[PDB]
């Protein structure tokens, strides 16, 4: 019922085992498939695979935050049905494939933060397209996130791209996002913006802007300064992006 | 001189060159010579190269933590003679070469942690041979031991949550100041009893006869885990008695 490092807390007809911060080499096999929570958050555990969260269907609430996973095998949440949430925060994952992510249908949180991802397949969140309402890609090293994927999400109000390595910015990517609430793109490699509207919170502070006249039109824009600097053309870089004139945007 | 983004604090003949959350693209060429303190921490400079740290003499606390610094180039920190700090932690660096950190010859400590850090030069650190040495939460299956065992002033080495699975027998051995030594979180199966606080919890620990001598020490439950022989695989290592601790002869040469 109870793994020996874990607590379980049976609240009315929910099972809450946690095991966070237990030094776990590993996802105990001894966890109750009934279920509802599971914390493996501040552990050591490295690999997850499909025997790890078999036959649990009634689980919400996954997180697994702050491990050393490198490696996730093909439908490790394979039987993971009423999964709302999955923490996989800080951790050594650099690539996610197609297979990885299949299996909850109905997640809304997907949290994917301070890892070292490169790539990530195009259909990787095929299986939980409609719920996922938030997506976390930050700190990582993402030349392209999957757009195809992000852009197919109706109900997605928050996507954290900040703090990653993309350098281009396609037009189709804010279309169909009705929902979006906040958009981060923070410390990125952006050095040209398309006009996109839905100007309600995006941020694009540290990134490499080319101020000329291709961004002219978001320099025209009431919005705050949030420190955005140029860094091109050599006569603007080292200048604030809210502090040159308009008339200095020349080509 | 100051630059416009930055605030200059002079205390009794003493610069404090603050840019600390500037939104910094790159590190300003403005900042006076002169300067003692410089920090530049929570910046967006993804680039560190000769001309941004060029003459300053008296440069004695460099602070460039959580930035975007993929790229260090060859004699960045050159003319740093008097810088005794450097912090270099939350960036994105992978390798480490040998004219990377030349230049600060009293260096007493370096901060590298939270980077993607794989591999580092035997010779990065010969021009200061250090009190602490800091590379922690990166990617480091093996740290350069030459170097490291070359500094008779370390008194802290932090290698915790890395991918180190080996531990050299002759390293610590002209370490006589090592008070600390931080080994948490990495691939170590086995360790060496050769002493002159060791922590060593979340280590694939192959429980036997091999590592019977640290069961018997008088230390604290760090947490440490089992995770072979398979009988022994998900037990705490201080709570499985030493009677359980059984082994073949290896059979070496
Ligand atoms: C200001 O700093 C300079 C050295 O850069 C020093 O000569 C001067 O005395 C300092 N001013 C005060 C009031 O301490």
């Amino acid at each position: 019922l109870c793994p020996l490092p874990c607590v379980c807390q049976n609240l009315s007809e929910s099972l809450s085992t946690l095991c966070a911060h237990r030094g776990l080499l590993f996802v105990p096999p001894n966890v109750d498939r009934r279920t509802v929570e599971l914390r493996l958050a501040d552990n050591f555990i490295q690999a997850l695979g499909p025997p790890d969260f078999r036959n649990m269907t009634g689980l919400v609430d996954l997180t697994l935050s702050r491990n050393a996973i490198t490696r996730i095998g093909a439908r490790s949440f394979g039987d993971l049905e009423s999964l709302r949430s999955l923490h996989l925060d800080g951790n050594r994952l650099v690539e996610l494939g197609s297979s990885s992510l299949r299996g909850p249908v109905n997640l809304q949180h997907l949290i994917l933060s301070g890892n070292q991802l490169g790539r990530i397949a195009p259909g990787a969140f095929d299986d939980f397209l409609d719920s996922l309402e938030d997506l976390d890609v930050s700190y990582n090293n993402l030349r392209q996130v999957p757009w195809a994927g992000i852009g197919s999400m109706p109900a997605l109000h928050t996507l954290n791209l900040d703090h990653n390595l993309i350098d281009a910015l396609p037009p189709g990517v804010f279309a169909q996002l009705s929902q979006l609430s906040r958009l981060d793109l923070t410390s990125n490699r952006l050095a040209t913006l398309a006009p996109d509207p839905l100007f309600s919170v995006l941020s694009f502070s540290g990134n490499p802007l080319h101020c000329n006249c291709e961004l002219l039109w978001l320099r025209r824009l009431a919005r705050p300064d949030d420190l955005e600097t140029c860094a091109s053309p050599p006569t603007l870089a080292g200048r604030y992006f809210w502090a040159v004139p308009e008339g200095e945007f020349s080509c």
